[PDB]
């Protein structure tokens, strides 16, 4: 059993401060978010960093941000605005990335039906759905045999908090 945890953090900062002079209230706007961190897997007591495909071809790993306007019934691709990503604090966002792997080492070679799960909301693409678990195999080197597509949740933390 593998526990896939996310350490992906989103830090967001306001470019504009507004003061309503009828009340004195301060309002922050024009958010400028930046995502950082990694996804780690814990297996048999050791931790492994998710890897991304960096080739020129089609299998190159693609990081795509998503935002919902409702509670989660509609998601769309978060496009840049003013050359930045407008991540609003406490806003529901998700990251999708394809062709992820793990290198579990030669001690974990030729294992079959290893169960991937997550303790903080990471989901795995398979059969057109997002699932909370998936089975994978390792090759002769201990690397996961098939490319993995993850959905990584992120809640941006307000730097002004
Ligand atoms: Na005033």
């Amino acid at each position: 059993d593998v526990n896939v945890t996310s350490n992906v953090q989103a830090i967001t900062s306001p470019q504009t401060t507004t003061i309503d002079n009828q009340t004195g209230a301060v309002t922050y706007s024009n958010w400028d978010g930046k995502v950082n961190g990694t996804v780690t897997a814990t297996y048999n007591g050791q931790s492994y960093t998710a890897t991304l495909n960096e080739t020129a071809g089609k299998e190159n790993s693609r990081v795509t941000p998503w935002y919902t306007q409702d509670g989660g019934k509609t998601w769309n691709v978060l496009k840049k605005d003013g050359g930045v990503y407008r991540l609003e604090p406490a806003g529901k966002y998700q990251l999708s990335v394809n062709n992820v792997s793990f290198n579990f080492g030669t001690a974990n070679a030729n294992k079959k039906n290893i169960t991937l799960t997550s303790s903080n909301g990471v989901q795995f693409r398979e059969n057109g759905q997002w699932k909370d678990s998936i089975k994978v195999s390792t090759d002769q080197n201990g690397a996961v045999s098939q490319p993995l597509t993850l959905l990584i949740p992120i809640t941006p933390v307000d730097v002004t908090n």
